[PDB]
């Protein structure tokens, strides 16, 4: 299988390790791991275009959107390639991440390797929020931690 | 694509930002930037196989070596793809990096996107030391700082 990994860090207490595995060419990508230091509830979770952390998470730019679509949720046909929805933290501030997605890839034009994974302050409204930002960013707010997605063994 | 970036970090603090640019896929990659916090003199400088920083720089594994060749200097035919030689720090502990390399790439099978850039404790002996490690690691010693190479705007 092809594999990738991302270490999430930021300016505050949020940190985690996220794994990716794609067993078959153009097949589903399994995304799993854990994030700690976040508030209980849902937090937006996306791949952003640039693997640039020079000024922290802001340097990663907008959502990864090679097909020029509107923002949505991962279950929607209308979404950015990088739109992985929300992750959910428990009362301890720990989110167990377990996603399977077939729009991201670990090769080709939808490849996410070398791009940035970002966990946000607020929930992503999945494009359902009724204001213009909703179909751009999902209103997920500030970037609490990020990392560059790297090739894994 | 045509640009990449890497934020190097390690204990010291050792800190740097390294940029990569490739005009066309059949051309060389320019590698430039600055590294601070290291001892005066030459330090080994390589792309390692994995973009995995989970336990720091050790997690990046061996030099990026898709052809299974021996370790060398950047000028040599017999080298690893990731063998970028040495960078040189001044009395103030700052290295100004300025390399052009024809073997690394920002696309294709020698693509370094999603891999780890590492600066070392010691100089790289370019495979011309007397010992068996010379033609594996160049005897560059510990890993002072690293980061994952990301796609840049
Ligand atoms: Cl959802
Ligand atoms: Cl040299
Ligand atoms: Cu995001
Ligand atoms: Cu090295
Ligand atoms: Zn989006
Ligand atoms: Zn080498």
């Amino acid at each position: 299988a092809t594999k990738a990994v991302c270490v999430l860090k930021g300016d505050g207490p949020v940190q985690g390790i996220i794994n990716f595995e794609q067993k078959e060419s153009n097949g589903p990508v399994k995304v799993w791991g854990s994030i700690k230091g976040v508030t209980e509830g849902l937090h937006g979770f996306h791949v952003h275009e640039f693997g640039d952390n020079t000024a922290g998470c802001t340097s990663a730019g907008p959502h990864f959107n090679p097909l020029s679509r509107k923002h949505g949720g991962p279950k929607d046909e209308e979404r950015h390639v990088g739109d992985l929805g929300n992750v959910t933290a428990d009362k301890d501030g720990v989110a167990d991440v377990s996603i399977e997605d077939s729009v991201i890839s670990l090769s080709g034009d939808h490849c996410i390797i070398g791009r940035t994974l970002v966990v946000h302050e607020k929930a992503d409204d999945l494009g359902k929020g009724g204001n213009e930002e909703s179909t751009k960013t999902g209103n997920a707010g500030s970037r609490l931690a990020c990392g560059v997605i790297g090739i894994a063994q």
